[PDB]
């Protein structure tokens, strides 16, 4: 009803859950003026997405982008020109506007053998934040970082949502690959391999077998080393769409 209605709403809120959402309406909490007059129960989290409601409905053009990912590209650069970074998402396929921001970052210190190395990834964040681009975070992880960036203002801008993700460079590419899209290309790309006799996931390309449960990956060093074992032409990530 005209309550669900309710649940639907507090749901649109970065961190508010169902279940979560279904409980704060068991207090009470329905509007978001509701919300704002209960900061109180509310995590982290919560609050931040709720504190950016607005802006977060907002897409980003890609002019924007082009800004926030030559900021980005440029500290990372300047704290060890060996981290790799890229940002994924349809922008990187070409896209007019976006909905938020990924990069993926990678460091030939750091392999899937490590594992172990929250430096890497905090010390970017860091950096991030002494320039002024982060504003804000949801939740940092070992391996992964979501929060608020925005472009410095002259005169503003809104806030943005950002992911930072910290990937083994051993499984770098397939993550770049994978989290590059579209959907539906990752799946037809999947079913090729798969007749190929090859089977891909975010992390790794493996040969098949007998009886199919099979493995052991494939050594990948860019992009290209994935279409290669399945021998198809390279794909440039703006003909990806399928």
């Amino acid at each position: 009803d005209d309550t669900s209605s309710s649940i639907n709403f507090l749901t649109r809120v970065t961190g508010i859950g169902p279940s979560a959402a279904r409980k704060l309406v068991d207090e009470g909490i329905k509007t978001l003026e509701d919300l704002r007059k209960n900061e109180d129960k509310l995590n982290h989290h919560q609050r931040i997405g709720l504190k950016y409601f607005e802006d977060f409905e907002k897409r980003i053009p890609r002019e924007e982008m082009l800004q926030m990912q030559d900021i980005v590209l440029n500290e990372v650069k300047k704290l060890d020109p060996e981290y790799i970074a890229t940002v994924c998402g349809s922008f990187r396929r070409g896209a007019e506007s976006s909905g938020d921001m990924d990069v993926l970052l990678t460091h030939p210190n750091f392999t899937s053998e490590s594992s172990k190395q929250p430096k890497l990834l905090h010390r970017v964040v860091e950096q991030l934040q002494k320039v002024r681009f982060i504003t804000d975070t949801l939740s940092k992880g070992e391996t992964k970082f979501m929060g608020v960036c925005q472009l410095p203002s002259e005169n503003e801008y809104p806030h943005r949502r950002i992911d930072i993700r910290l990937i083994p460079k051993d499984q770098y590419y397939c993550g770049v690959l994978y989290f590059t899209g579209s959907d539906i290309f990752n799946k037809n790309m999947r079913a090729h391999a798969l007749e190929k006799g090859f089977t891909i996931n975010e992390y790794t390309i493996r040969p098949l077998g007998v009886t199919g449960v099979a493995g052991e990956p494939l050594p990948v060093d860019s992009e290209q080393d994935i279409f290669d074992y399945i021998q198809w032409r390279y794909r440039e990530p703006k003909d990806r769409s399928e």
